[PDB]
């Protein structure tokens, strides 16, 4: 939606990312795409109305396929609403928090984090900035 933040040298364990922004009025999707070459190691997919349910999708895809769903109903985003997402990466997960409250954990299936080139930004949003530094 669509907009990339470059990750030269990959994912690589201590990474904090921080991506500031504002949900658009009626938002429908926002997600983050941390991918590699083809396949998308962590899709952060948060929908606002699915069935009259707002629920947060997390998956991999390889090879064109998408994996098992992790599924989260705690969702701290709101249509409108400035946000603040943080993704520390650690070497066995990517550990997922907004306005600074920890959100979630996504256990790595691709394992080779330094080919994780870049991260995706898209969905009902307005992006402020998206940096990464280490902790
Ligand atoms: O898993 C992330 C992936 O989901 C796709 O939609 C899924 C849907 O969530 C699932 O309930 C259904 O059974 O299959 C659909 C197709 O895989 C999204 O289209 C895709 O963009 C990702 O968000």
């Amino acid at each position: 939606m669509p907009y990339n933040l470059p990750l030269p040298g990959g994912v690589v364990p201590r990474m904090l990312i921080t991506i500031l922004g504002t949900v658009k009025p009626n938002a429908n999707r926002i997600a983050l795409d941390f991918q590699r070459g083809n396949d998308v190691a962590f899709h952060f997919n948060p929908r606002f109305n699915e069935n009259n349910r707002r629920v947060i999708v997390c998956n991999t895809k390889l090879d064109n396929n998408w994996g098992r769903e992790e599924r989260q109903s705690v969702f701290p985003f709101e249509s409108g609403k400035p946000f603040k997402i943080q993704v520390l990466v650690e070497p066995d997960h990517f550990k997922v928090a907004v306005n600074d409250a920890h959100l979630l954990q996504y256990n790595h299936r691709v394992k080779k984090l330094n080919e994780i080139s870049k991260l995706g930004i898209s969905g009902d949003i307005d992006l402020t900035s998206a940096s990464y530094t280490m902790i």
